[PDB]
């Protein structure tokens, strides 16, 4: 499958755009606490985030908790200062787990997280007058790289 | 070049959102109005949107003056009700001119644009558990998928 790691989000209407891109794809979301916001389910309703219900959802209290339950699959790090593109890699096997584990909006991922694993960290290109993306814009940008590589399993080409 | 058009659009931070994407790529941003939020430079800077300045920005009245005011190229419409997947197409000439054109939050494109351009009409693929992407999500995958067949011209140059 495909999966969206956020370390440690900030903003609501980010992680509430990435679900709506995982409940439109069938991409797994894992969630790093803390998180900087509530994601209570009574709230969610009102809130009109119906399609939260159909996102498979995975919260956990570290990083640490995160990788001893994901022990299998190939792991990629977005961060801006990656030196390899978001297309660099083949995501074509629909049988293998792929995760890509995003920043937080203000600080990005954590240097060790980078340096540990850097032949693995993806930067999509920009130009200079920008510091970064905007964080539910790359998530959605990597899914449907992924799944245009796997030509769209599961998903409907016309409604 | 690359064009992002946006038919009368509502929410102030898919705006912002686009226009990061837009300062990040060198893609121009055509804004239809009535908009749904004030793009007053002191409005911007009040915000906080400290990209804004480098964004290829032009307004229009209308529709009709966005098509007189940009006769030649090719003009894709991005609707849920395409038949053809949004990387369907060749935009891989960097010296023809993309026009990538999106609807508004809650409305979408008018019908009469759709039945008129059902040809270019395109859908990225989705599940039925939602009924849309957001608008600044679905403008960043477009971009990308765009720049992606391009090689990327005119990004990551002396980071
Ligand atoms: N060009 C890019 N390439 C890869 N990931 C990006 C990106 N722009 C934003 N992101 C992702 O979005 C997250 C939040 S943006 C954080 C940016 C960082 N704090 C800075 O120095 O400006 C990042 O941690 C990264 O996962
Ligand atoms: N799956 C998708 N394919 C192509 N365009 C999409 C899309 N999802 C959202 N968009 C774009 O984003 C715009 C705003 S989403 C508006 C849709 C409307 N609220 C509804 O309920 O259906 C759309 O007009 C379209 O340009």
């Amino acid at each position: 499958g495909v999966h969206v790691v956020l370390y440690q989000p900030e903003i609501p209407a980010n992680t509430g755009n990435i679900a709506r891109t995982c409940a439109a794809t069938g991409t797994e979301l894992h969630l790093i606490r803390p998180l900087g916001f509530s994601t209570d389910d009574k709230m969610l309703k009102r809130a009109g985030l119906d399609y939260w219900q159909h996102v498979k959802i995975t919260y956990y209290d570290s990083i640490e908790e995160f990788y001893e339950k994901n022990k299998d699959g190939e792991f990629f790090y977005l961060t801006k200062y990656g030196e390899k593109a978001h297309t660099a890699f083949d995501y074509s096997k629909r049988e293998k787990d792929y995760y890509f584990v995003f920043g937080r909006e203000t600080n990005g991922l954590p240097a060790n997280v980078i340096e540990e694993n850097f032949d693995h960290c993806l930067r999509i290109p920009m130009t200079d007058k920008v510091r970064s993306l905007n964080l539910s814009n790359t998530a959605a940008i990597l899914i449907y790289e992924a799944f245009r590589q796997q030509n769209y399993p599961g998903l409907d080409l016309e409604i």
